[PDB]
């Protein structure tokens, strides 16, 4: 390996060996069927909106999020990098696709396959992927960085349905050595949205850009039509000439063929026929190929990037709402701009590097934090883009001034913004894109008092209840099967009516980010200030027997929907005492004394109730009224966590609070595997677990990262660091069960997993504060 001195690859980079097997992969531990994709996943490319596809540290493009909140994964086999060698005085070089694998029918049998184990690398740190070739048939040393410029404060590039291939080629060999690049593509057009004739009209065309000293090359894959539909589209790839290489092309190959119209040519001199053909296609799917060839000198390095574009501009939602994506704001919305938002990419994509270095170095250089730390850190923000993302520029047929946002909880409960998930999940977008987080909270205050009276089943008792109630606030904003923004409660497992922790939840966000953006926004807590009150006062009318606290019913009625809580909880009384904390606190920014009054009054009697009825000496009991009361709850203190990143101050005791926390890191995390896979949810006095729901029994990934930053808030810095790497651990390491870009809510003792890809363990960035 001697390409890696010759690039900068960071040190905590997650790294793994291309073609490498991994023996301990776990798998979902439920019932019903659930997504399980492999471990074969990569860091994604794709912007915000823009629907995202996952290249795997094997090489393929095999995870397709292009369609707007679906997960499918396939490998289009056609979609590579290939490299020809020949060194000079040779008879013959070599062509290879870099790919550590195989189709598995007989298309493109002709071309080169099984990259070799043991012949290179990959590495990750989000939003930049690498992978180096070290192989001992290629003289000729060869790593790329690929990105999307993923660029907190910016929303504009952010949103880019780009990605940038930059190579860098090295010899450190006596001999020249001739070396092509080939980057190849399948015409994707109908590759999901179309019902019939799937191929049907598509068409490559070659274009090249030659302004003076600024030569690119690149293919356009688009189809005849000019509908204006979820499936039509362009698909760009293209190079950028440098200094000492040379481009060759291919519009059109067969990609439902045995490949060898390209491969006869690649693998002969690395150089392709330049033959243009825009005959659409009927049956037959159509790819084109992009080339670059040059000759390396002994001791000689060059670079040369090349891009990846996808402008498919409308997305559909199953409930028949169809919206154009954000990025078409900045390159038009009929479709027909691929080759413009590729040709931006090989222009700029230099100044993206900069931009994400400049974002990434507070971090990266602070020698005070482990490189494991940086490793989680970067690379669970995969999940803002990789998250079903959808972010609309106009619903089609319909200007208004805003953009609505929405992140899934994840894919196996298709639900826009969970709000109850999104309290851990959204730290990422208030700190990194909080003009975006401000827009999905006014979505949920614009939704407090919608009333909608129609009924729906229950899933886990079976009754009827009605879908809306006005000063709730929902569960969701809806499903990417149904009507996402316009549908809201799509989750009926419990009725979310009657939960105890989503009022509290959003009144604590809506101070949060007024907090954590600096503490000038008053027009956004002007927005909300209604739907605040509202929210507590209608979660007020809960509170059964008169000690001033909502009464959780006995059923799941809260995040932690499996796991039922009865009388006061420690988890959403903590949660409705900060909340009454943080009104009061707006209440004296907007000058609203009786608000600031009654929500005193509020606070003080149920913070005297809360800790006489939970306190037990040594943390808070789990709650009142349920069999097992006494378990110690890793989260039974969420209202004092949010309290210190909001700086509301005490709501309890510090001694308290300080021996709850060394319980819990004593018994949930030690107790637990030995503190090397996080905080189990519940746990009995006598050091086993509580064993009355499946939740308990789980870890929750984004409940121990957040409750790591509530640790290392309060000084305990080793059990903070401690506690979240067994999340680390079990996601990143090879010691672990292979969750990574795919991180799951939960897992149990075993390690195997429920729901992965999950919004909740971005609240890592909560140790950031
Ligand atoms: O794993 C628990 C989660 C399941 N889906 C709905 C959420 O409200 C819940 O927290
Ligand atoms: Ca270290
Ligand atoms: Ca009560």
């Amino acid at each position: 390996d001697k390409i890696s001195h010759k690039i900068d690859i960071p040190d905590s980079a997650w790294t793994i060996g291309i073609g490498e097997k991994f023996k301990n992969a776990g798998h979902p531990n439920v019932k019903y069927p659930m997504i399980d994709d492999s471990y074969v996943q990569g860091a994604p490319l794709g912007g915000f909106g823009a629907g995202t596809i996952g290249r795997t540290y094997n090489g393929g493009f095999s995870r397709w999020h292009l369609e707007i909140g679906k997960n499918k994964y396939t490998t289009v086999y056609a979609n590579q990098f290939s490299v020809f060698q020949k060194v000079e005085g040779n008879k013959d070089g070599v062509a290879q696709v870099l790919y550590a694998g195989e189709p598995e029918n007989g298309y493109l049998s002709s071309w080169k396959w099984d990259y070799p184990k043991e012949s290179g690398m990959y590495y990750a740190l989000y939003p930049n992927s690498w992978y180096t070739y070290t192989n001992k048939d290629l003289p000729v040393q060869l790593a790329v960085k690929q990105f999307s410029p993923i660029i907190p404060y910016n929303y504009k590039e952010t949103s880019y349905p780009v990605a940038v291939f930059k190579w860098t080629a090295y010899n450190p060999t006596n001999k020249n050595v001739d070396v092509s690049i080939m980057f190849t593509w399948q015409n994707m057009i109908g590759f999901f949205g179309k019902q019939v004739n799937v191929n049907s009209g598509n068409f490559n065309k070659i274009i090249k850009d030659k302004s003076k000293d600024s030569e690119i090359v690149a293919a356009v894959m688009g189809n005849i039509s000019n509908d204006n539909e979820e499936w039509n589209g362009e698909y760009s790839i293209g190079v950028k000439k440098v200094p000492g290489v040379d481009i060759s092309y291919k519009a059109k190959f067969v990609t439902t063929g045995d490949g060898s119209d390209l491969w006869h040519e690649f693998s002969k001199n690395g150089i392709l026929d330049n033959k243009d053909d825009e005959t659409p296609t009927k049956q037959d799917g159509i790819g084109s190929a992009i080339a670059v060839n040059f000759k390396l000198q002994p001791g000689q390095t060059i670079e040369v990037p090349f891009a990846l574009s996808w402008d498919l501009p409308i997305m559909k939602f199953g409930g028949g709402d169809k919206w154009y994506k954000m990025y078409t704001k900045y390159f038009g919305k009929n479709g027909k701009n691929s080759f413009a938002i590729l040709k931006e990419a090989l222009n700029n994509y230099q100044k993206w590097e900069k931009m994400i270095d400049d974002w990434q170095k507070p971090i990266l250089s602070n020698k005070s934090k482990p490189d494991w730390y940086k490793t989680a850190l970067f690379n669970e923000l995969y999940y803002l883009a990789d998250g079903g993302t959808a972010w609309e520029n106009g619903k089609v047929g319909e200007k208004r001034t805003n953009n609505m946002f929405g992140l899934l909880e994840c894919f196996d409960y298709n639900y826009y913004e969970t709000l109850d998930v999104r309290f851990y999940g959204s730290f990422p977008l208030v700190m990194l894109w909080p003009d975006i987080e401000k827009q999905v909270m006014r979505q949920f205050a614009d939704t407090i008092n919608v009333q909608d009276s129609s009924e729906f089943k229950v899933g886990s008792n079976g009754a009827m209840a009605v879908k809306k109630v006005q000063g709730m606030i929902p569960h969701d904003l809806g499903s990417s099967y149904a009507l996402p923004w316009i549908k809201i409660n799509a989750y009926d497992w419990q009725n979310p009516n009657i939960w105890k922790d989503l009022n509290s939840k959003y009144v604590l966000l809506v101070y949060r980010d007024y907090v954590l953006t600096g503490k000038t926004d008053k027009e956004f807590l002007k927005y909300t200030w209604k739907s605040v009150k509202t929210a507590l006062d209608k979660l007020k009318e809960m509170d059964k027997d008169n000690d001033g606290i909502p009464d959780n019913e006995g059923i799941p009625d809260q995040t932690y929907d499996t796991w039922s809580m009865k009388g006061t909880s420690a988890y959403c009384g903590s949660l409705w005492l900060a909340a009454l904390k943080a009104a009061q606190e707006i209440g004296k920014v907007l000058k609203d004394n009786e608000a600031y009054i009654k929500y005193n009054e509020w606070y003080k009697i149920a913070q005297q109730n809360f800790e006489k009825e939970l306190w037990n000496g040594e943390y808070y009991n789990f709650d009142t009224e349920s069999d097992h009361k006494d378990s110690i709850m890793a989260d039974q203190l969420a209202g004092q966590w949010y309290a210190d990143i909001l700086r509301l101050g005490d709501i309890l005791p510090k001694d308290h609070v300080q021996k709850a926390l060394k319980k819990i890191y004593e018994f949930n995390v030690m107790k637990f595997e030995n503190g090397k896979m996080g905080a189990v949810n519940g746990m009995r006095p006598d050091g086993i677990v509580d064993e009355s729901d499946i939740q308990a029994q789980e870890v929750w990934t984004g409940v121990t990262y957040a409750l790591a930053s509530f640790m290392k808030y309060r000084g305990m810095t080793e059990e903070a660091y401690n506690t979240a790497y067994g999340v680390y651990k079990m996601t990143y390491d090879k010691s672990g069960k292979g969750y990574w870009f795919r991180t799951p809510e939960a897992w149990t003792k075993d390690g195997n997993y429920r729901a992965s890809m999950y919004m909740r363990p971005l609240s890592i960035w909560s140790m950031e504060v």
